[PDB]
């Protein structure tokens, strides 16, 4: 080794504002030369003790690599305690100006902005899936040893040790502030183990927040277990139940056999598919219109229109608006999902795809999904850093079959019975909710507002509530209601529900 490389400078993460989130911070690396060391062995005490080390084992180590002209004594100290430790001025000890990650939000951001490992490299989140932009490329300077290894005089620097590039995330950090604290709150008033919650830009593909419990400080990073470091959001697969039955709607106003007004018989609240039985929750309906299937959840309901206009139709909109497809984020541990596929569709399948049981998402999928609709059925690629300039998107959905939708949806939260805690003060909001059973339950509310011109979707996730109730209506619309109506004044969004 007659070079080394001069780590380079990793480039700064902000939320969509310039807020910092993660920050290179200075620090230095302190090596020797053992065969320097070993003629200063009446100084090792003193280095033992500046380092931490015991002086003993220190001595042991210097002895072993005595014949070695290189060694690590300890990486990345603070400046001061480097500077603390050249100062003792032992021969064969030499400094590296080295950089580590700061991260001011912390736990706020964790599962998002991701962290670097001991190298400065990223191996968690943004962090990672940006590592190539971040990192930029190390400089090598021509070092000059006699033979033993001392360092006489720096002849050739060469290549400089290039920046990395600054990042600006989609995230809004007074969002995703909001988001963290309403979620926490949530988990513990409901005695959760788990939860998610992601909210969307529905014009621009923009992950405004993304939120996970628990979460961890990664300033902190020590001790830690798994569990709260998993970015659930897009990582936790799950049966989406009930709030896929928006797009299994939107397949059935797009046939031309349906329209709002329409009749279904729903009664016992049990449907026979040979084997098969579709089970309601609550079973007390006969006849009831497409928005009544919507608020009363109705699987029956579902059931016999995806009977009707086939499952082919639903499985294409479901597809088209993301659900179990490759979401194009290649965040690290990002699962895909699963959305079944058959040649010939059994009645079983068509009805179970129709509720959204048998396939499953991401809270990401189903918050894109949920986008596409509040975005007059036009789908905008995901995004985790800033738009500054909006991609075309796609028609997924015809734009008056999502203005159907997004009205039965706004009935779906206003409607006598419907998920009146997902009301937002001073705005039309739309939504609907889900409860997947896993005996253990998921807590689903997926939802747009202003219901009358969309600019954001939520989707809120918790995970088994442990309180004696645990629909989806009464566990996440209350938390959706709230981030709503923060993310809603945040932005400035005019009111729609006005005299
Ligand atoms: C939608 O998510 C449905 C219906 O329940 N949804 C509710 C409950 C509130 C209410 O309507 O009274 C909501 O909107 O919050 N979810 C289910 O049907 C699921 N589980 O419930 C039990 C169940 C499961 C099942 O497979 C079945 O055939 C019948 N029942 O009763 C569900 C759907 S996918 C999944 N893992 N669970």
């Amino acid at each position: 080794v007659r070079h080394i490389a001069i780590p380079a400078h990793r480039g700064l993460i902000t939320d969509r504002n310039g807020e910092p989130l993660a920050v290179s911070t200075p620090v230095t690396t302190l090596w020797a030369n053992p065969k320097e060391l070993m003629t200063a062995k009446e100084r090792w005490p003193q280095l033992a003790a500046a380092l931490g080390q015991d002086t003993k084992l220190f001595a042991d180590r210097i002895e072993q690599n005595a014949e070695r002209e290189f060694i690590y004594l300890v990486r990345g100290l603070t400046p001061e305690q480097g500077e603390g430790v050249i100062a003792l001025k032992v021969p064969g000890v030499y400094s590296i100006e080295e950089f580590r990650r700061f991260y001011p939000a912390g736990e706020v951001v964790a599962h998002a902005v991701g962290f670097t490992d001991v190298d400065d490299r990223g191996r968690e989140g943004i962090e990672l899936a940006f590592d190539e932009w971040l990192a930029g490329v190390p400089g090598k300077r021509q070092v000059l040893k006699d033979r033993r290894g001392r360092v006489i005089k720096d002849v050739q620097v060469t290549k400089n040790a290039k920046p990395g590039k600054t990042l600006a995330l989609s995230i809004d950090l007074r969002l995703q502030y909001l988001a963290h604290r309403e979620l926490r709150n949530a988990l513990l008033e409901n005695g959760a183990k788990a939860g998610s919650l992601v909210i969307m830009d529905v014009k621009t593909g923009e992950i405004l927040a993304m939120t996970n419990q628990p979460t961890y400080n990664p300033n902190n990073r020590r001790n830690l277990q798994p569990a709260a470091m998993r970015n659930r959001a897009m990582i936790d697969v799950f049966e989406p139940g009930s709030t896929v039955k928006p797009f299994s709607m939107s397949a059935a106003l797009a046939s031309g056999r349906w329209k709002p007004s329409d009749i279904v018989d729903v009664y016992p609240g049990t449907l026979q598919i040979g084997r098969y039985t579709i089970r309601d929750v609550s079973r007390n309906s006969r006849q009831l219109d497409l928005t009544g299937i919507l608020i009363k959840s109705s699987n029956v309901g579902i059931s016999k229109i995806a009977f009707d206009i086939g499952a082919e139709s639903i499985y294409s909109v479901m597809q088209q608006v993301g659900l179990g497809q490759d979401t194009g984020l290649g965040f690290p541990g990002e699962r895909v999902g699963n959305l079944p596929n058959h040649r010939k569709w059994p009645k079983a399948e068509t009805a179970t795809l129709a509720y959204g049981y048998g396939l499953s998402v991401t809270a990401i999928q189903l918050a894109h999904a949920y986008a596409a609709l509040a975005n007059d059925g036009k789908s905008v690629p995901l995004s985790m850093t800033r738009v500054d300039r909006v991609p075309d998107g796609v028609q997924v959905i015809s734009p008056e079959v999502a203005s159907t939708v997004q009205g039965m949806l706004q009935q779906v939260v206003e409607a006598q019975g419907g998920v009146f805690r997902a009301q937002v003060p001073g705005y039309h909001a739309a939504g609907k909710s889900g409860t997947a059973r896993k005996n253990a339950y998921r807590s689903l509310f997926a939802g747009f507002a202003p219901a009358t011109d969309p600019r954001i979707a939520m989707v809120v996730v918790i995970d088994e509530p442990s309180k004696a109730g645990y629909f989806g209506g009464l566990v996440s619309a209350p938390v959706f209601s709230k981030v709503m109506a923060g993310a809603l004044r945040l932005m400035n969004v005019p009111p729609d529900n006005l005299p």
